[PDB]
């Protein structure tokens, strides 16, 4: 590790360390933006567009209905989510911008990447190629070299989390699983396709299952389907678990060999997590044309740029039931969400 890697690692610890002992709070208010049009939806908040009503600019909300995440048991989830995401700085992760709460919903405003998740353009495209599929997967590991310096797992790596921005960079999305852990962790999480074997099998786990997810994603990316794959979940966990994986025969003899090292089954031998760290990522063949400080930089011609008009463009997203932002006039779970 190169001194300059230490140093850099070192003041990035201080500054996230300075802003998670003293979190922000309460940075703006739901009637300093207009809705636009909503860019996601699950069992517990969605995503919507705005605009802030002041400054024109356009952000990405994210609106928590306090009682789903009480019932469904994400209470810690969310706090881990704001409370790390106001702490971090890194230049392939989205910014959050304010953050705020009302008697109903918890609210993260987000920077707008017009550009839309890569699960789009990979599905529309079919498969990226092996240098398309590097460049992003050399964001991931830079950042993912950054979350673990900071004693951060991510947890939730898959396409529909990475925004394609106006330069063709990713932006890392849902922190929502995202947990600051010095050793091991314990909670069920994730997506079944993206799930590490030590999940699955209700260990103690750690950062390595970051690498795995990353050992997921690039076979997604450059096969255009993952390497576990069945009609059930269940099926999909008996695959991960065993050992077994095949690869297309297109992919590089480089590809195949550090998929076979993300996609260790045995995290004690998992690149990731053995005494190198990331450099036995860094240092792989398959990594040999990557410029590292190039790509943290973003002085690498991207290999495209998402079609889309200006900021508020958002062609490049899906189309869901517009449903009200509802507030009650009375105050809900107020002291579960204290400290939010
Ligand atoms: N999974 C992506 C998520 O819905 C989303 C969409 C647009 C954003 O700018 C964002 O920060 C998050």
């Amino acid at each position: 590790e190169q001194e300059s890697v230490k140093e850099f690692l070192a003041k990035a610890k201080e500054e996230f360390l300075k802003k998670w002992e003293s979190p922000s709070q309460n940075t703006a208010q739901l009637d300093h933006f207009d809705r636009i049009k909503t860019l996601g939806t699950g069992s517990f908040g969605r995503v919507m567009l705005v605009k802030h009503k002041e400054t024109g600019n356009h952000y990405a909300m994210k609106i928590l209905d306090k009682q789903k995440v009480v019932k469904l048991k994400q209470i810690e989830h969310t706090l881990n989510e704001k409370r790390i995401l106001q702490a971090v700085n890194f230049p392939f992760l989205v910014k959050l911008e304010f953050s705020f709460k009302d008697n109903s919903n918890l609210y993260m405003v987000m920077e707008y990447v017009p550009g839309g998740e890569m699960f789009s353009h990979l599905r529309r495209i079919g498969r990226f190629s092996e240098p398309h599929a590097r460049f992003y997967a050399a964001q991931i590991v830079l950042t993912f070299e950054y979350l673990h310096s900071l004693d951060l797992i991510y947890r939730d790596l898959k396409p529909e989390n990475l925004l394609i921005d106006q330069q063709g960079y990713i932006q890392v999305t849902d922190f929502g699983f995202a947990k600051r852990v010095k050793g091991r962790t314990w909670t069920l999480c994730g997506t079944p396709e993206y799930l590490a074997p030590e999940i699955i099998l209700s260990k103690g786990y750690n950062k390595a299952v970051d690498w795995w997810a990353l050992g997921v994603l690039i076979y997604e990316m450059a096969a255009g389907y993952p390497p576990f794959f069945a009609d059930q979940p269940i099926q999909i966990y008996e695959k991960i678990v065993s050992g077994k994986v095949r690869f297309p025969s297109h992919f590089s003899s480089d590809l195949k060999d550090l998929l076979r090292n993300l996609l260790q089954v045995d995290l004690t031998k998992r690149f990731g997590n053995l005494k190198n760290g990331v450099n036995d990522i860094k240092n792989h063949k398959w990594f040999a044309t990557t410029d590292w400080i190039a790509i943290y930089q973003r002085k690498v011609e991207a290999p495209f740029i998402p079609k889309f008009k200006g900021p508020g463009d958002t062609s490049n997203f899906d189309d869901y039931e517009e449903e009200e932002i509802r507030v009650s006039i009375n105050e809900k779970c107020g002291k579960e969400f204290t400290e939010f």
